[PDB]
């Protein structure tokens, strides 16, 4: 299992210990509070009255969590993944992103707090 | 495991089929988004600038998740429970509800999607 | 999750830490080598050859490992329980003990060692 | 989680759809009834009295269940194994073997059932 935080300013993500392997069933949990550069701060679910300027995901809010798994496209996380399998073909390292716009990570604060867990299969 | 709805302005709270034992270990995911009353909305951990008016559980924010375990006080969600045990003398029924002034549900809206499992234990 | 030994020789058996609970999925693996009398071994299968002359549990082999849930009647063990669940409703301290017939425990020899743990649900 | 049959007579052992990834935990419950040649079964920890005359797996009785984790060399399971770790880190596909003489696979009979899946980690 693996424990951290994820910073709002890190425009590269924080890649974890977790290496999601063919038939793993995985379980996230994400808390906090971060901003994408307003004095406001938003939970991993982000902001939902904010526009897509060009962010990182578009299935997810701006200030939302989302993630990679090997070099897979993003895939949002938000709060939380409960007991999830990911789909075919998708696999390696799990890494963490806050959902902003590329280039404009330097004015962000804040960070999520995780646990990713392997569960049974 | 119990997957459901828990509705803003339900001051009863959603009781779910997960009854917590002693020693069990559980895992809690929430989602979505609800209101206290503005028309603006909020994720689980709710309104980090709302004063605390009287809520059922006050180490929580007005529009939090929070939960009840049997007969106990009201203990917080937030997003989730990551692999979580009880405070002894603590067993029974888990109840989810939405943190707010007791006679004020009639003006929520929203609600949060909740998934709740035992772990291995 | 609970790691013993059960003697073959003691007609009380072995009471365990693990009190199961209504919808708990639990696994179970047993080993070693213990005798009902004669001068050979069997495993916690028990010995398939032997008929049964009034055994504590009439549903696995003389020799084999059973179990009680609280007071319920005997539930055959064997070498192992894989992510069960109790058919009946059964619940309380899980006691473990050798299939033999009462009062003739005295020539009996050997041991099963035992882990005994929660699995998720 | 895998499900099947290991039968005695099968040299080649039987390959399951588990791959043993770095970091896994896994429990295995094996049961049933087979021979190495004589007219006697035994479960699967084998024939605790029979002289290793050039088994496949040293450190396991004549009979038993064994398996090799990839490239791995034979490592024991017997009657199964409680949320377990492979040492030296070895990794790659499960293969469940019958532990006889290479050579003196062709007389032997009966099968065990086993279960084996992933735990939490
Ligand atoms: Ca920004
Ligand atoms: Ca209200
Ligand atoms: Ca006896
Ligand atoms: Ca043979
Ligand atoms: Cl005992």
């Amino acid at each position: 299992a693996w424990k951290g935080e994820v910073l709002a300013n890190n425009e590269a993500g924080q890649v974890t210990s977790i290496i999601y392997n063919p038939g793993d069933v995985i379980t996230i949990v994400a808390a906090g509070w971060a901003s994408y550069g307003p004095t406001q701060k938003w939970g991993p679910q982000g902001d939902r009255e904010h526009p897509d300027q060009g962010l990182i995901c578009h299935d997810a809010f701006c200030g939302a969590l989302v993630m990679k798994i090997g070099n897979s496209g993003t895939i949002p996380v938000n709060t939380g993944l409960f007991r999830w399998v990911a789909p075919n073909n998708v696999q390696g390292a799990i890494t963490l992103i806050y959902n902003d716009v590329p280039g404009t990570y330097g004015n962000n604060s804040g960070s999520f707090s995780v646990n990713i867990g392997k569960d049974q299969s």
